[PDB]
RNA sequence: AAAA
RNA sequence: AAAA
RNA sequence: AAAA
RNA sequence: AAAA
RNA sequence: AAAA
């Protein structure tokens, strides 16, 4: 799922490592119009991001965006996320016209807002992460860079809400993943370039092809088998590697 | 009130931000001598900032000013505020000379001083600033830049210490305002050109008459009146603005 | 607020008298056409003052303008406040046409009128006075030549009916209290020239405000603080009046 | 209690004297329409007096206010209250006509009336703020201009018929202090301007609190205790009036 | 009434919280000399807080002030109070010198103590509460906002030791209670700005009305009566309240 | 402002003192056709003064001359103000035919006429001027020849109606005070020759040095100041009149 | 005002261009004696800058001028601002004779002198003309050419100290503007040839004026009044303009 | 009239 | 065969 | 009339 | 009329 | 064959 970040020139410090705090997590991010780019792809478009803060109310060019980021969410080809920097008690509402304070206190209350707080940062992103799957199909925790049995890899775990897909849900889909490989060891990229990928939770057969499918000369694939709950090997790009060696975890 | 700022060089990067804040405070500032302007206007002359520092009790020059501004101190003429840049436990004592160092814990001990940190800024700023209305008549806090209903005003704020002032005050202030509003928007003043300039706080009717009028043909001046909580406006210097419509607070 | 004065060149000889004490009462008169200068500001336009006599019923040119005015009186946007120069008893009836009589009575009957006698100047002035301010907010009084501690000074008392006033009722006055000071001693003005001017009567802190802010460059103002019943200087322009005198009343 | 005064110009000496004497007892008193001003205000608007004479009957515009007054009193609106400047027994009942004679029959008889001799001044008087008061709630005072251990006060007495109160009397309480207080020494009012005030009279606490707030910066206010039948300054405005001195009353 | 706060600033931390509790205890309180501040106003002047620590009695600089605080507390001018934030048992008496300590046993002996401790903070609390007011006048219970039947509210606790007090009481009262209003809702102070107030707690009449009568333009004065035990609203300066409402407990 | 006079022979000798009284208020005029002369310049060309007399009743020359004006007056290019030399009760309009009788009346009803009498020539000239500056901006009263202080001086005084301006009003005005200064001193102009001219009246500065600006080698210049009162020389020229001498007028 | 310069031809270099920024402050200035032009014109002669340099001290020929310079000072006809070239701190007075270096260290410490470095342009001038106008009158920024929707046009900025100046002070002013006009576009000077000039920066009226005549003929002029905030021309010398457009800010 |  |  |  |  |  790609992800538009609507924020006021202030808050560069607190928007990237939530950006980047996404991107780890393998959603599409666009940061610098937005409003164009919102008709592109799938009715699964994307998710408004409004940082919404007591500087950004007072930038008319923020307010504009704002507005037709709902005039558009209405017919459903969006939903926005707005995330307060500070708490909602001390947003500055008397500066806002009258036009402008009820069109804020609509949003507020009938679409669920995230409130964000610097000192703990933890349950903060994590906050804005549900709140961007919830409404979703499989989840995907962000990558964590581990190690097994003295090698390398990075995970990269999914999380199925319920229990059931629906057959032909690739179809709808909107996350093909070989953008999000690194080509170069110093480009910023979810996955690393050349480190051993691993892929972690419980699926269907035809979810795990797809997923390693697109790793064919690219990176190492592992693959982790509830059944003795291990990694296995499938793609040996690397000297070292085996494909079919086991990691104990 | 005015204030004379005696500094050494090497201090220089933190004092205009301290005589930057007081100007916004209302509080007429001459850095750049400083002895014969000591002896101008009323009896109520000004208050001296002694920007004490290891480096600044180093300078010949830079000590003769104090002695001569003690001296004159002790007739009551001026009152010095010593501003310690370091802690007063690691200034460097030793260094002076035993008649040096006799003088300068006279006045450290027998007068308060203001403890100075360049971490905790908003405080310290504060203090300096407290330990200057300390001793004066109704306070006058910096102009704040706020916005409301859609319009943008700058306020000014006065605290009255007590509850009564003499009604003879005015005869006796040194605080025309005039010399504090800007005329060009790119130079500095405490008021900006041509915006809205606003009067909260309690005060007896003279004091408001008194303030308001300096402002004609300057700027739109707002009033707030306690019945309601809300602020009226009596000039309208610019477009778009009435004399008494009502701003919601 | 503005007026309009219907009358006969008999009556010449009184009417300037009410004007003048009108205008001393800080009104602005209307005396020399009248029907197309009642469309004219706000609906707080003006009242129609019917200087009623048995002269004045002999006029062609007269009768038609009094009907006009209660024309658009029934719209409600003039009122029209009857002055009796003779008694109700002796006006002459029995010469007006069945019309004009019946047009008179109903105006006489179903609107308060007011006796003018000129054997009783005070009276009859003061309720002539009284019918322009009863449907009309804060009241204005005549400004007074008082000389206090030896000091020459002119008076401005407003009372206000109710104790209370409308948040935005400034947004609906209409008087520019500059065209009421003079620009030579020789002219005829409610503010004499370089006179100073007293503001007397509680008050809001934007009503003082207002009235006294357009007097900058044009005349010292003093202003009335009950808690020590006494007037205080506010604005230095003439010599020996600094900013802070205080008088005592 | 506000009251509409209805007589006629031969007992015009009389009236003002007895509207003077009402007005010292806290009484609003409207002279100079009256039956327009019935509307407004509350339920308990009014008491119109009824000046009965020879030569009022006498005069067709003052019956058929009357006329009109009583046909919406039958409402409850509004109450009348007679006063016969003659006596009943003398009244020119011949002169009216049979309606006339009989409308005025029937109110003389069904209500009752208050009878007025000019040689009584002090008991005629009591009469009329009985017959104002015997319906009515707590009952006030005259101001009395009384001097205790040398200071100068008007007291405020006010009686309580029965010693109980409805628990919410303030919310229909149409009685505001603030258009009863003195702005000049030459202004005619029941408070004079700068004299101390002070209240008399048994009655709950809150009772007290609502009469004196209104007195801030207005005049000193002066309170009865009955522990030590003595009076307590609460409020210093004049010069030498400390808050707290006693004086035996 | 006033208070004086001596204490060392690793104690600066706990200090503030009891002088913070303390202001909303309508209790003047002066932090930051303080020697020479002790001969102002009332022989009643304030109270000194000896915070006593181990690390207090370390201070060369901070004995000596308890010292002229001791020796003028002779002269009855103040009453000190000894706060000991650690207990008595451990306190470090073997570090002062003989002359130090007799000094230090001998204050701890005749003059009343008070043990501090900060796990049972609330009783740590009411005893420095009970300590100030265990030898002044009528009590005040810090300020607590309470929501009665659907209006925010602030109550001002007051209690009277014994049963009576002196009628001239007032005059020697050094607590104006507009020191404790505050002007803006962010800044802090006894009294919130704009919050209705309410007088709860049996007194004399003139004890109440000393109390509202300043708060005129201020905030909304609720009064209590135990006769049937509800808030009586005397003062309407919000929208939506009048004076008469009852506020059912 | 431009003015073209239209009369008969009859009155030539107090046409032309008008036209001097006129000249000297700085009114450019016209005498000796003017209706080609009609339009000229601007909009606001002129005012025509038909000198309306009995004889000029009996020269058909001087009627057409009215026909067109009264044509060009119509699309509001001119407005005529008549001008009567005898008085409306004896203007002979019998031996007017039908047409010209319902010509005239026309004009004299729905257009506002000067009375003019000779005996009273002080107030007639006023009247004059008053007409031609009532549908007028600023308006420029007669040129007074003043000596103060021993020093010969003429004074310009103007009055704002209304004390506001368009501020693109200099484009659009078509006053040149050029053509009305004196070349000779025995030249008849409003401006003498040689004689040091000043500036009288409330305005703004713009205004101020638009008006003196085409004196440069033509004559010494004076200002006013209002908050001193006094003149100021802008102008050495003549002999003796430095740049910057008071003159207390 | 006027100015003297005195430097050495090694330092050549920076004179011309101090020279030149203060000949664009509207400051004539006289490069090539010296001596013998100080008693020219009046009492406020000329500000003496002493380009005190390494080099300038080491030239007889131009220390002698600086004592006479200086012995002259002490009659008041001048006052000696001195440059440092370079710092003060290693200035070479250990070569000069003692009575040479005892004249240098008295001249450097009673006096206030300014620093001048290469590398800070900026900081440099701008503390010269500082201190160049620290006791002069209104100060008179540097001409700067800003084009307003299209129209190419240069601005002189003055700016009064204070609030007022004396009444009669046009009389000693130096600063004859025809003396700063170019004739040819080729040739420099503080004023650009045919450039129409605006005027900003509050002040007198008359002030205003002495500036505008010695422009006739010579340049347009532009006024800029703070009532709307826009230039209003008034003069007209070049074709495509006539006074009266108004340039927005 | 010291929560009437 | 889209870095095999 | 000391944010009426 | 001291940016009206 | 939905971590076999």
């Amino acid at each position: 799922p790609q992800a538009f970040f609507s924020h006021n020139n202030k808050d560069k410090k607190i928007v990237l490592e939530v950006l980047e705090h996404l991107r780890q997590s393998l959603v599409a991010t666009w940061i610098d119009s937005l409003i164009q780019q919102i008709i592109a792809g799938i009715s699964k478009s994307q998710y408004f991001l409004a940082f919404l803060s007591n500087e950004y109310l007072k930038s008319d060019w923020c307010w504009d965006e704002l507005e037709q980021a709902y005039a558009l969410h209405q017919k459903g080809k969006v939903k926005i996320i707005p995330i307060l920097l500070t708490n909602r008690a001390q947003l500055d509402l008397n500066a806002l016209t009258d036009a402008r304070r009820n069109f804020l206190e609509s949003i507020l209350t009938r679409l669920k807002y995230v409130e964000f707080d610097p000192h703990n940062m933890t349950r903060s992103l994590g906050s804005v992460a549900e709140a961007l799957w919830q409404n979703e199909a499989v989840r995907f925790e962000p990558i964590r860079m581990i190690k097994v049995n003295g090698t390398e890899l990075q995970v990269v775990e999914f999380k199925i809400p319920g229990s059931n897909l629906p057959v032909d849900f690739l179809h709808h889909w909107d996350l093909k993943i070989e953008d999000f490989i690194a080509t170069s060891p110093n480009e910023q990229k979810p996955v690393k370039f050349d480190v051993p990928v691993a892929l972690y939770g419980p699926g269907p057969n035809w979810l795990y092809a797809f997923l390693t499918l697109p790793f064919k000369n690219r990176n190492t694939v592992f693959v982790f088998n509830s059944r003795t709950s291990e990694y296995i090997c499938v793609y040996s790009k690397s000297a070292g590697l085996a494909p079919g060696m086991v990691l104990k975890g």
